[PDB]
């Protein structure tokens, strides 16, 4: 029963108004295949749909309640979730923010999102919107919103969200460290022209796909012919590449070979080694503020994702 | 006359070689109004052209013997000259590199250009070509030039004049800098991808005109929109907006105020701080090369000119 997740919940520190949204939604009615009550409100993964070709999963309710007690989700906030799947968060932040409050949440698979709109339509919900596209455009004509939600793994934050996120906004999201086989997932703040965050755990997120899973392919597109300029030892070079790929959202690769596609150069990264073509000022200077940083993996340092500017590291604890 | 011209250069610890092409060369069949012989050949600028509305200068012997000697200027050499005017100065030059040699000096002037092809086509002198046109482009088709030879002040090196230098090739040029109105002088010798140079002295030469006089206004079109980023204080920004003068060639300015138009961003330029926005981390490293070079001006720095490459300071 409902009862028994939101007491749960509320063990797990969730606040009265953020556990209080998970007891008015049947999770049950999000489910296309039929499992007994006492396993639909246990803490867990729940395959939601799954007709052999596409899939989809209702998330972790406990892993849900801390993204939003983490985003500090309440009355009257606009959301923009992306992999909406058929619709079960979407319907619980909906309660969150209330009847003043908007959540606009995007599902790639048609089928599903045909089934996510179904469903808000059948419990009467008002203000919830389902837009059933790719979630690497985002959607403008909702915008600005103050929560950027993301429930599937991405390979970086598009600009679109950047813009479409009020100043001062949030963004939980798991990002793909594929080069890593790791989904780390952040908490990010915006501070224009930056979203300045830090790690907070793994995840298992259904990877995204779309434009939200193919960034080393798209990246390049990004790679130009530069002369070669020099070389510089890299200690900890993948330590290094994961936070490239984090930072410049710029990282691609070419037959095993990593590169950062910069606007004005290319660095090849080899085993803690790295060759620079024309000129990449900016990784020099990463570099610089990683080593001023001990080195550390991307776990412990304060992340300064720049867009329309370039991106830098902090480590002041 | 030109045997106590002569004497002055030699005074002046000018080579013999470049000395002597200057009593060779009737600089009075270069000027188009007459002057008496004894003014002719002091050591100064003469008036040679000026109908009124357009004019043109011949520049003082000695500062030219100087940079002929600093750019090493010898026989079998290719010069390109910016700045021709009646063409006394490429006359000379074409005595020192001899018949093997050749200048190719461009005069944006039509009448100015035409009267120095009267000239030389006058005194037979047949090593010297006169293109009449905006300096700005150089002239691909005789290069690679051994020397690049700047007759007016000029806003900036262009890629144009670096691409057709060889390897190892020097400029000798006065740049107009925009702040402080002067025109000093540089020696540069090409390394591809730079022209590594220094300050040598401070000058005085016409304002060149067409897109040597333009940049500003050029670089202007090349502003974008860029969200505001961070601001950084500092000292002495006088001295360091010359500096982005000369090493990045993309400063502009708007009312007064000057900034770096950046390909990826733009820099504001203001009395005690600068407004970066979008980025521009080649500012932010030539602010720090800078200030590890003790702040000092551009006289005492060595610059590294680059062309398809960021510039970069030293001071060893
Ligand atoms: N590029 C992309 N854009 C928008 N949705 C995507 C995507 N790639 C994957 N997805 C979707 O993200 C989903 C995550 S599982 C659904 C979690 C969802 N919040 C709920 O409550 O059920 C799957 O349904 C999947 O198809
Ligand atoms: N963009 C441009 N390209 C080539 N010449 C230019 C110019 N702007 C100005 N000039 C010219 O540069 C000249 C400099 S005065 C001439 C010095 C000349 N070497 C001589 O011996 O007389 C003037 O004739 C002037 O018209
Ligand atoms: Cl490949
Ligand atoms: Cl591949
Ligand atoms: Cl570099
Ligand atoms: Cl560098
Ligand atoms: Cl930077
Ligand atoms: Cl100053
Ligand atoms: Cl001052
Ligand atoms: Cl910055
Ligand atoms: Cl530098
Ligand atoms: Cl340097």
């Amino acid at each position: 029963m409902r009862e028994k997740l939101f007491w749960i919940l509320k063990k797990y520190g969730v606040s009265d108004h953020i556990a209080k949204a998970f007891l008015e939604i049947p999770r049950e009615e999000f489910l296309t295949k039929s499992y007994p009550l006492s396993y639909v409100y246990e803490d867990i993964v729940l395959v939601s749909y799954d007709d052999g070709e596409e899939y989809s999963t209702s998330s972790q309710p406990s892993l849900m309640a801390l993204f939003m007690e983490w985003v500090g989700l309440d009355k009257g906030m606009r959301v923009l979730e992306i992999g909406g799947g058929t619709g079960y968060n979407a319907a619980v932040m909906s309660r969150v923010v209330g009847e003043k409050g908007l959540v606009v949440s995007v599902e790639y698979s048609r089928k599903i999102c045909e089934i996510a709109k179904r469903n808000v339509e059948r419990l009467g919900i008002e203000n919830v919107i389902f837009v059933c596209g790719d979630g690497y455009y985002g959607v403008p004509e909702f915008s600005p919103y103050d929560v950027i939600f993301v429930t599937v793994g991405v390979d970086e934050v598009p600009e679109t969200w950047f813009t479409q996120l009020k100043e001062g906004g949030r963004v939980i999201v798991p990002i793909n460290l594929k080069l890593s086989r790791r989904q780390p997932a952040f908490l990010f703040k915006k501070k224009d022209p930056y979203l300045v965050g830090n790690y907070k755990l793994e995840t298992r997120f259904i990877t995204a796909g779309g434009n939200l899973g193919n960034l080393l392919e798209r990246n390049r597109k990004l790679l130009r012919e530069f002369p070669f300029n020099r070389e510089i030892l890299l200690v900890r070079s993948h330590i290094f590449v994961e936070l490239v790929d984090l930072l410049t959202r710029r990282l691609t690769e070419i037959d095993g070979t990593f590169y950062y596609a910069g606007p004005n150069g290319v660095v090849e990264f080899l085993d803690d080694r790295m060759r620079i073509y024309g000129d990449a000022p900016e990784i020099e200077n990463l570099l610089t503020q990683w080593e001023s940083c001990g080195y550390r993996s991307f776990e412990y340092l304060m992340l300064h994702v720049g867009y329309n500017a370039f991106s830098h590291i902090s480590c002041s604890i």
